[PDB]
């Protein structure tokens, strides 16, 4: 409460930090550290690598034992964008769960935000059209502008929608 989970996460990381390596924490305390992480970059407003969650020793704990063997394969589908895996797991993941199926919306629109980025940023593309964006989103070229302004909104990136030409410009991003 009165918090943000993009914040959660990274006093969550921060606490591993100022632990001595004698932790207090456990092998089942590390599976919920590591389970509750992933929820919070799942939600967060500022995590979009995913890719160092994805290989931190704290996940050796659930990997090994398939703790949480379904939130680290979205979580992983989301680190590449991966929509038909995504879509898989999404299928009976969400419906199971009612958190995610609360932000049901924001799973599907936090993997298109991110697969965007990571085009525009390894492909070092700087403009881009609605088009190309919606083959890489799922949605209708005429919704598509919302999402990609949101991204804009989270201060991932530098650049400007140009929905009157069904376009886009950017001039800087985060790197991936």
């Amino acid at each position: 409460f009165k918090n943000d989970f993009n914040s959660f996460y990274y006093t969550s990381l921060l606490y591993l930090s100022t632990l001595e390596p004698s932790t207090s924490i456990t092998l089942a305390e590390r599976q919920q550290l590591a389970y509750d992480l992933s929820i919070s970059a799942l939600l967060g407003d500022k995590i979009y690598n995913f890719g160092e969650l994805l290989h931190h020793p704290i996940m050796e704990t659930i990997v090994n034992d398939s703790n949480y063997d379904w939130l680290f394969q979205l979580l992983n589908a989301l680190t590449v964008g991966d929509f038909d895996k995504f879509d898989s797991l999404i299928k009976v993941q969400i419906s199971k769960i009612p958190i995610l199926a609360q932000h049901e919306s924001f799973l599907r629109q936090k993997i298109c935000l991110m697969t965007l980025i990571e085009t525009v940023f390894v492909k070092n593309i700087r403009m881009l059209s609605f088009e190309d964006i919606s083959k890489a989103t799922h949605l209708p070229k005429d919704n598509v502008e919302h999402l990609v302004m949101r991204a804009i909104s989270l201060g991932l990136l530098k650049g400007s929608i140009d929905q009157v030409n069904e376009l886009v410009t950017i001039s800087w991003v985060q790197p991936r």
